[PDB]
C-alpha cells in the first residue's frame, strides 16, 4: 500500500480507500502505519434519455 | 510476478522494479525463480514556468 496508494495513483478497487482514489499521506503508529485515504465519491444523480 | 510482469505490462509501482515497467525477463535459479526487470528512468530535468 504504501507504493501504490502513496507513491502514485492506483486503479485497484477498494485497495487504496472506498471511492475514486486520488491520493494517500502516511502516518505513524506506535507499532504500524496509518493511512489517510482521499477519494473521490460522485453525488446528486439525475435521470436522462 | 510471472502473470503480471514478465506476461505483462504493469502499471503496479514496485511491483516490477524501480521506475516504469517496460518488461521483465525470467531466469531459472536452483529453488528459485530471477526476474529482470527493464524499467523506463528518465533524465536531465530543466525547469519551466
Ligand atoms: C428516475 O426515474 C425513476 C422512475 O422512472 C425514479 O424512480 C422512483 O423511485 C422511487 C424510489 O427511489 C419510487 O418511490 C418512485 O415511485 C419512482 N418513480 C417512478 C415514476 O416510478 C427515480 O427516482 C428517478 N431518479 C432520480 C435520480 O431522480
Ligand atoms: C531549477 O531551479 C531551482 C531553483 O528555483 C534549482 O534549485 C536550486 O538549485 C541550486 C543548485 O543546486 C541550489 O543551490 C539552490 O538552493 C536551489 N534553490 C532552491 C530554492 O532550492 C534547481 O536546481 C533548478 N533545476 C535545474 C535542472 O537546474
Amino acid at each position: 500500500k504504501m507504493s501504490e496508494c502513496v507513491l502514485g495513483q492506483s486503479k485497484r478497487v477498494d485497495f487504496c480507500g472506498k471511492g475514486y482514489h486520488l491520493m494517500s499521506f502516511p502516518q505513524s503508529a506506535p507499532h504500524g502505519v496509518v493511512f489517510l485515504h482521499v477519494t473521490y465519491v460522485p453525488a446528486q444523480e439525475k435521470n436522462f434519455t
